[PDB]
């Protein structure tokens, strides 16, 4: 199949998915993770508006700010991710554009019941 979704893209060349749900970024057990030591462990959430079809960034309160187009965000704020902003974490060397397309779902998730029923009620 092919799904719809946002997706955060690296100036280092990776594409991430943005899941329909609340993730968290950060240095350590984090879904999205980063290497620098100027990202916290736990630096911030990015969280999904299922009414609006919206991404919003959360800064969790840490040391040296999370940053939309250049901008230090108010901590512990959510903000809305627009198509084209430009994410940073802490000073990490992994500049974010927010975009949205179409993926292609691998024929192998497909065996997956649990997954399936999600993309079909998506």
């Amino acid at each position: 199949m092919s799904l719809t979704s946002w997706f955060l893209v690296s100036s280092g060349g990776t594409r991430h998915r943005l899941p329909r749900e609340m993730i968290f970024v950060g240095r350590d057990d984090c879904e999205l993770m980063l290497q620098s030591r100027s990202v916290d462990k736990q630096h911030a959430v990015i969280n999904y508006d299922a009414s609006t079809d919206e991404h919003l960034v959360k800064d969790l309160g840490s040391l040296n700010g999370t940053f939309v187009n250049d901008v230090r965000i108010p901590e512990q704020t959510y903000i809305t991710l627009k198509l084209e902003d430009k994410l940073r974490f802490g000073y990490d060397t992994n500049l974010f554009t927010v975009v949205q397309g179409e993926m292609r779902v691998p024929e192998e998730a497909l065996k997956h019941e649990k997954f399936t029923i999600q993309l079909q009620l998506s």
